[PDB]
């Protein structure tokens, strides 16, 4: 009968669905289809935000969704969610997704095959936050090749450290809810390492149109990170939703001060995105009133984080870092403060909490991951893209 | 254990999810994310329909989603869905959403926190049907301030009267399914009171693109107003869907008569919207064949309701009234006729019915709400926006 | 109590929801709203792909959604899903959808009313793959009339043969999962019979924007064809997803060979669509590794199937045939090879399998349907559109 290892059993002998709640499954099923639409969210958002462009990266978002898919089929999933992995990376147990079916996943409440589906949507949103930085006059052929390799040696380590069975941040005692680390910091600082070595209407709608796609999709992103149809799912959604509100209102007032009384529509659009990123690691852990702080604080810190566009000049890919890499860090910190064991308990999840319940040690744990993440995302991103220009016919930039 | 008041219990002592069906919850969770995309539906639809514009209100739709969020966080939810409210308005019991978690809501079949999530999406669609009327050369700063106040003293009373615990239309005996009153009539007649005191391709796609967003989202709007995963949910969806069909076919034939044989693509787009609004208050109460009538009738009555664009001239915000304010009334009336106690009974809902089962008195009850609504939405909208121009530096229009 | 015929019982005497899983229902409910957005997917995709156009068929997609709705209300549903049908067509038992409520449908695991909702979304996507071929300087009035008749005598027979109670392909032993036959082949070869008798940026985004809508929506299309919240739903989604990946990667490499090293963004967009169509009939039956083949093979065969644009010249509607009619056939064949009884068994579905388990006879059965389909879709499409130009005032083309 139910073995809990491999495919979990004989389809001819046992009903593998009996292990799971069909409502928890239905939700993550929905949630899966919602994260995907965040890809042309990045595309439209960063296409429309570019002040300089080689190729409409709204189309180059579809390029990532084919590449990320095949890598994640190939060995991507295995390296993050295998049941026998080390502690730094998983195994290759599931190469080309064989024996991925009915066993409970590293989230015990959905099967491997739906958790492959839903977690596969984060390596793909990461992919377009990556290609999106290095789009300017970059070659197309080697680009795809970059990504495949980058997902393998940069994303997958970080992901297994955060979400993976015997990962070392899970076991340390660090909280990361919907993956600010694996997705925003990973891609915020690997976009920095492109803009150091390989470094207005008629395009406003494309930001906005693009912005809206992301706001919409994050509901599947955060709300479906609870892993079940429970009411913490919907809780995190109330949180997500208003970090994005207070995020975007804050960011509009701030340059309306710093710059006389400057009109800024693209302001509010980014304030939202500043707040969504800022709440990712905390959406299922922090009290609702405190999720306004997660709106405010990363909008401010990221506003000034953009004004570092002139005291070092460079532009191609600092927009990604300005929001996701900073805003992730800011939010991964703030988790350590407001993470409350009594919000976590709404689906029974046991954590020690953060400062909200005098678990002082937590805020340290939180700094442990962000630094490990940022570093790995920078050095190992760096080694590959230098060694990538090294060979002529596999370009990157010109 | 389960107390049914406050947060409903101790997360450390009881499992608060046991009260609810995880499938009813999953659905309204989905449905919630579907109503949201109706906001840039209005935006794109009314931006693209404007014959005259100050600022792309497709972006000014995102402004409403930040403001509506914070107001609804602040005191919005409390005023409509508090468990101890008077009969004209709820209490302030839930200021800044404290003690909103696991108790059954005024819809007993979902928790306060998911019902905050899903019902919060109607105050936000209302918000953009509001700002959307008064967009023309209006100031941005005071605009946000308008809305906040308008949601508080105009929307929230009407909403608590229709949906609220001890509201007086619920207790009277009036049927309103997905809220034609609180959302369309409220915003149809408050858009009239702007165009009295403060009163083509290359923009066709934006109507269409915008139209499509709404048709798509209404499924979450109406279908998720049943409050459960029951098969009345999907019933109302079959209704919604074809009121929009027959709505839009009717509206295309009609000016194809009145105007020689005039081509009208924007016709069909509005006929749909005419029919969606016309079925909102009735989608869960009326037999499917009768939902064609709800397509037809409000398309006609609203077609002529547009031709009042010349026998009084004014334009800025009559498009909103032409569809949602008239079409709501037309549909709130027609509910009283075709509301059938044996459709309501598909999830066990007990009503007296409408004329379909000789409950003659009903059609009166239906007129009681629409008039109360329309009036409150007009007078109290009026007092504020006059007293709003009154002070210089908090403008509205110029 | 539960009678299983008619409306299934007395709403006042029995709870009709008890027959069904509220999670299976919730999903197909969601899935229903996902297939709909595939309509402006076709629209945007084929509008943006047109090298020649009379009227933005992105708006002419909304025309189909009104017409398809009313026909399917009228007699459409009845002809395909009636419980007493012959073997060639169902009955008229459910004319104007009376007595469609709580009985299990021809898929026993959802009620007639939700199965009307969800299956109604395929006759509508078919509708826009139809009108979309014959859009070029065609008249609008008679167009609607065409469709209504075409859905009735062409779509509905094919559909009842594949999905219908006593259909003859179901009973024969043929596998068709999400309906490559009824939807793609039906509309691939009926688009051929228009282009025989009645026969670049600034429009790239519209392909892409349009492409994305379809990729997104297919999850509801294929994943919701399992009919339940089971984990085969999500399985088929993993399949769908990567047939579209490997589909679109293949198609980009291929003209990057055939044409020197030609840049082709519209390539990848179509490769995806080539792969989605290629996996439709197989998504719930074939092993995941084999779903890469379904990506590759129909991308190649359909690439060359486009290069028949010059060795016969004609264009208006060969793009539809190039993808859906060929790609359907290619995929309906390949089902017969890789259909495995042990994937089908994941929700207990009993099939004999295909060649994967030495059921040699299968591949024949598979050819039986595709040919029957293609033929009926051609001859009967032909008779009507010739006899349609026959009468002056009901034009088609000029």
């Amino acid at each position: 009968q139910f073995t809990g290892t491999g495919t979990g059993g004989d389809v001819f002998k046992v009903d593998l669905n009996e292990q799971f709640d069909r409502a928890d499954m239905v939700w993550i099923g929905t949630a899966s289809v919602l994260v995907w639409i965040m890809i042309p969210g990045v595309g439209l958002l960063y296409s429309g935000i570019s002040r300089k462009h080689a190729l409409s990266l709204m189309w180059a978002a579809l390029m990532a969704a084919c590449v990320a898919a095949f890598q994640w089929f190939w060995w991507g999933y295995s390296l993050v969610f295998a049941h026998n992995g080390s502690v730094f990376l998983g195994t290759l147990q599931n190469f080309c997704l064989k024996d991925v079916l009915g066993a409970p996943s590293i989230v015990k409440t959905v099967p491997d095959i739906l958790f492959c589906l839903y977690q596969g949507m984060f390596a793909a949103v990461t992919a377009i936050l990556m290609a999106g930085a290095g789009c300017e006059r970059a070659r197309l052929g080697p680009m795809m090749v970059f990504l495949f390799i980058w997902l393998t040696v940069v994303y997958c380590p970080i992901a297994y450290w955060t979400w993976g069975g015997n990962g070392w941040l899970v076991s340390l005692g660090a909280l990361d809810f919907a993956g600010g680390g694996p997705v925003h910091e990973n891609s915020g600082f690997a976009a920095l390492a492109y803009s150091l070595w390989l470094g207005k209407p008629h395009s406003v709608s494309s930001i906005v149109m693009g912005t809206i796609f992301l706001w919409f999709g994050w509901y599947g992103f955060n709300g479906g990170s609870t892993g079940n149809s429970s009411m913490r799912s919907w809780y995190a959604c109330v949180n997500t939703n208003l970090a994005a509100a207070t995020g975007g209102l804050t960011w509009m007032l701030v340059d309306w001060f710093r710059t006389g009384g400057k009109w800024s529509t693209v302001g509010l659009c980014m304030g939202a995105i500043a707040g969504l990123v800022g709440i990712t690691p905390a959406a299922g852990y922090v009290p609702v009133y405190t999720s306004v702080i997660f709106g405010i604080v990363p909008a401010i810190i990221c506003n000034f984080a953009v004004d570092l566009k002139d005291l070092l000049q460079i532009d191609d890919g600092m927009d990604v870092w300005a929001l996701h890499g900073v805003g992730g860090f800011v939010g991964n910190f703030m988790t350590g403060l407001f993470a409350a064991d009594y919000v976590a308990m709404i689906d029974g999840t046991e954590i020690d909490g953060g400062w909200m319940n005098h678990h002082w040690k937590q805020l340290g744990y939180q700094l442990a991951g962000s630094c490990a993440v940022a570093a790995w995302s920078f050095t190992v991103t760096s080694i590959i893209l230098l060694a990538m220009d090294r060979i002529p016919f596999l370009r990157i930039r010109l």
